Formats: C-alpha cells, sequence, structure tokens
C-alpha cells in the first residue's frame, strides 16, 4: 500500500545501447536465425509493481513477452528464445537479480538503477552483455 523498494524500477523504458548481446546469446545456445532477428530488436520492457507481484513485460517487433512473480519464489519461464526454465528473482542491495535454470545450465540477468537508464546485464559462463535502457 505504501512505496515499494522496487518502484524506481516502474515505467516504461526503451532500449538505447546494447554491447555484446549476440556473444552472449551464443553461450546461452540461441540459433542462428533467432539471435539475428532477436539482436536486431529494440524492446521497450513495461515495470508494474502491484503488492507483493512484480510484472516485466518486453514488447518488440522479434516477441512480447510478460513474467510476473514474487521476491525469492521460483517460477516457470518460457523465455523469448523458447528456453524452458526455472526462474527465481530477488532483490541485492537495490538490484533485481534474475536467475535462470535449463538443461542444467544457469545465466544470471542484473537489473538496476544508474541514474536516469536501466541497466541490464546479462551473464552467462564468463560473457556478459550490457544492455542500457531509457524513460520511454
Ligand atoms: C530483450 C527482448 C528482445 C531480444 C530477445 C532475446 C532472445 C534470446 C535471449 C533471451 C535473453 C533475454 C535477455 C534480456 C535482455 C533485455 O531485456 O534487454
Amino acid at each position: 500500500r505504501g512505496s515499494h523498494m522496487c518502484d524506481a524500477f516502474v515505467g516504461t523504458w526503451k532500449l538505447v545501447s546494447s554491447e555484446n548481446f549476440d556473444d552472449y546469446m551464443k553461450e546461452v545456445g540461441v540459433g542462428f536465425a533467432t539471435r539475428k532477428v532477436a539482436g536486431m530488436a529494440k524492446p521497450n520492457m513495461i515495470i508494474s509493481v502491484n503488492g507483493d507481484v512484480i510484472t516485466i513485460k518486453s514488447e518488440s517487433t522479434f516477441k512480447n513477452t510478460e513474467i510476473s512473480f514474487i521476491l525469492g519464489q521460483e517460477f516457470d519461464e518460457v523465455t523469448a528464445d523458447d528456453r524452458k526454465v526455472k526462474s527465481t528473482i530477488t532483490l541485492d542491495g537495490g538490484v533485481l537479480v534474475h536467475v535462470q535454470k535449463w538443461d542444467g545450465k544457469s545465466t544470471t540477468i542484473k537489473r538496476k538503477r544508474e541514474d536516469d537508464k536501466l541497466v541490464v546485464e546479462c551473464v552467462m559462463k564468463g560473457v556478459t552483455s550490457t544492455r542500457v535502457y531509457e524513460r520511454a
């Protein structure tokens, strides 16, 4: 009912820069055609909070996806590249930390506020991709 910690994430955000995303997708195991088309996308990310439930939507020409979750509570996620993963998202000192597990593999996506930006760091096996979003 009062202000939530994650309120700083709430809003509509647009992708403005990406680094190393193709390499990150390769490490995750994303196939050629999906990497090419997904790498071209300039998504909007819409984040909202309602009680304990955080919703993150990604809208792009490639795919529209949405996840809703409670911090610390594992859920099923079908990713944009059609991985069926088990996901858990927590808040660690202001940073949303999203761990995806599938097929004995794991990747971590961190989302944080930096100045007026929302910075998304995707990490797989030593490869990091940084994606920067600004308010739409
Ligand atoms: C981010 C949506 C468009 C690109 C879809 C990428 C599909 C393959 C990789 C899935 C990992 C998703 C990484 C999230 C990064 C982000 O939201 O910008």
